[PDB]
């Protein structure tokens, strides 16, 4: 009818515009207006395509074939789809009758390149699961990591080099292939749990979260999911709300919820690592000094690179006046991030600091100012002096602590009398 007509003709706009999600919309009205309207179907499997949508495409491209069969120009996307899916048998039927079928120059030298990339995944790929099955896992990923430069779409492939990258004790590279793998399988809900839990296994809480809603909201009664589902929530909240709190500077209640979250969680030792960095950082912005030193210490006892354990440690030995110890964390920091503006103001702020302790102030011995005024250090010498006399102790070591005190005392007005003052 007309509207299949306009759904196709606006499909093509839309399409052409860009508009892939509005133009698949017309495709299907398409579709269903004329559900054996070839055009309709090679539309939009087109579309499917555009979006990366591996799965569907398929049974409409080979629905395009079965109504078209001398459309070769199908049977070649479909050849092209299905090598990407890793599918290289049927790949190579459809790329070979192609072949036969008085192709176009472009699709002879199409569906011929095609054939010679499909000749060295099919050697590729029982080269990867003999290298598997034997326990090779970092050849397994060599070739694997070649088959998928062509194979893109293969999901099962792409979930076994994910299982290589996690034998091979590196989880964090497992992510993009999992999270690939539930992409095109699209309605797995497995292959989201898979995800799920690679994600809260890395201290990734937001995403897991996320992608197990995933999982739910293709199996409400899926019990695994929604139990995994309960806990990062819970999780969530706590770790999200803690963060809350120290923005809004309520230091010792962000304690309190990050010593939920490792309660929460105890086995996965990121979330107990991390919490503790977060409380270490509390008590720090929290001038808590001993607490801080306690706390980014055992953090750095199990992380010596944490670029931020350092930093808020740093804060403590600088609150303590301990300008050596501070700087040797502002140091050893500045070794692992290079060029930090906070780092770097912290270590000359810490050195400018070392320098003026170094260097003895007299009126540190009393002086209301930098300028205490006239005879007012002469009032202060004159009780001091006459205090601070070893005479005074009886006890002998007591004594000889006094005297330093009386040494500096005296070596205070004789740099305080005339010229001496710069």
């Amino acid at each position: 009818m007309a509207d299949v007509e306009k759904h196709l003709e606006l499909g093509k706009k839309l399409l052409a515009a860009g508009q892939l999600a509005d133009a698949l919309s017309q495709f299907h009205a398409a579709v269903d207006g004329d559900p054996d309207n070839y055009i309709a179907y090679y539309r939009r499997a087109t579309v499917f395509l555009a979006m990366g949508k591996s799965k569907a495409a398929l049974p409409d491209l080979t629905k395009v074939i079965q109504l078209k069969m001398d459309f070769t120009a199908a049977r070649l996307q479909r050849g092209h789809l299905l090598l990407k899916q890793g599918k290289l048998d049927e790949a190579e039927d459809d790329f070979k009758k192609v072949l036969k079928s008085n192709p176009s120059e472009n699709e002879e030298k199409e569906a011929q390149s095609q054939l010679i990339k499909s000749d060295e995944m099919q050697r590729l790929r029982s080269q990867a699961l003999n290298a598997f099955g034997s326990g090779d896992y970092t050849a397994a990923i060599a070739f694997l990591d070649k088959i998928l430069e062509v194979c893109v779409w293969d999901a099962e492939l792409r979930e076994l080099r994910a299982e290589c990258f996690i034998k091979e004790g590196e989880p964090r590279k497992a992510i993009s292939d999992l999270k690939a793998a539930s992409k095109l399988k699209n309605d797995n809900t497995e292959a989201f749990y898979k995800i799920s839990t690679l994600y809260y296994q890395l201290g990734d809480h937001e995403l897991s979260l996320s992608e197990v809603r995933e999982c739910l909201k293709l199996d409400q009664d899926h019990k695994r999911c929604f139990a995994h589902y309960k806990q990062v929530k819970k999780l969530n909240k706590l770790i999200e709300s803690a963060e809350e709190l120290i923005r809004d500077g309520r230091y010792t209640d962000a304690t309190s919820k990050y010593e939920s979250v490792m309660k929460t969680e105890p086995s996965i030792a990121e979330y107990t690592v991390r919490s503790k960095e977060r409380i270490c950082h509390c008590f720090s912005k929290d001038e808590k000094p001993v607490e801080a030193i306690r706390v980014c210490s055992e953090v750095l006892q199990m992380e010596p690179d944490n670029v931020n354990a350092l930093k808020d440690r740093a804060e403590a030995y600088l609150i303590e006046e301990m300008y050596d110890e501070a700087i040797q964390d502002y140091e050893t920091a500045q070794e692992h991030n290079e060029n930090d503006q906070q780092i770097r103001e912290g270590l000359e702020k810490a050195q400018r600091l070392l320098k003026q302790s170094q260097k003895r102030d007299y009126y540190k011995i009393l002086g209301v100012k930098r300028n205490a005024k006239k005879q007012e250090i002469i009032k202060a010498y004159r009780k001091l002096a006459l205090q601070w006399h070893p005479d005074n102790f009886q006890n002998e070591e007591e004594k000889k602590k006094a005297e330093k005190k009386f040494i500096d005392i005296a070596a205070a007005k004789e740099v305080l009398s005339d010229p001496e003052m710069r």
